[PDB]
């Protein structure tokens, strides 16, 4: 008999763990207080399997911080070793290289209930 894996929470996506109605609800309160900062959930993608889970799903970004720069941060924050590849995607764009400021990013890019989504893995494209 071969061993049974099972799925925690963050096997879960945090769209079905918090419910569309909470999900807006968190949003409004979180930009209400802080209305210069963006609000973004940031998981590993569905399929990889390399990198480790991230600590926390929800973060606050100032809105002047470049794409390119919360790469790096989350790459920090993973303990990353310098050979380990690692791509932070929006609309499963790589945002390794984007100069953009995330202010700029969230007014294009995010989701119905307000939240910036991203998603990491190995690479952009297989």
């Amino acid at each position: 008999d071969d061993f049974e894996l099972l799925d925690g929470p963050s096997d879960r996506p945090f769209k079905q763990r918090r419910s569309f109605a909470d999900r807006c609800k968190e949003v409004q309160q979180i930009r209400d207080q802080h209305p210069s900062k963006i609000p973004v959930i940031i998981e590993r993608y569905k399929g990889e399997k390399q990198l480790p889970v991230l600590d926390k799903t929800k973060f606050l970004v100032p809105d002047h911080v470049n794409m390119s720069e919360l790469v790096k941060i989350i790459r920090r924050r993973l303990q990353l070793n310098p050979t380990q590849a690692f791509f932070l995607l929006v609309n499963q764009h790589s945002m390794v290289s984007v100069s953009t400021p995330i202010a700029d990013i969230y007014e294009q890019e995010k989701d119905e209930d307000g939240f910036l989504y991203m998603v990491y893995a190995s690479q952009e494209t297989f």
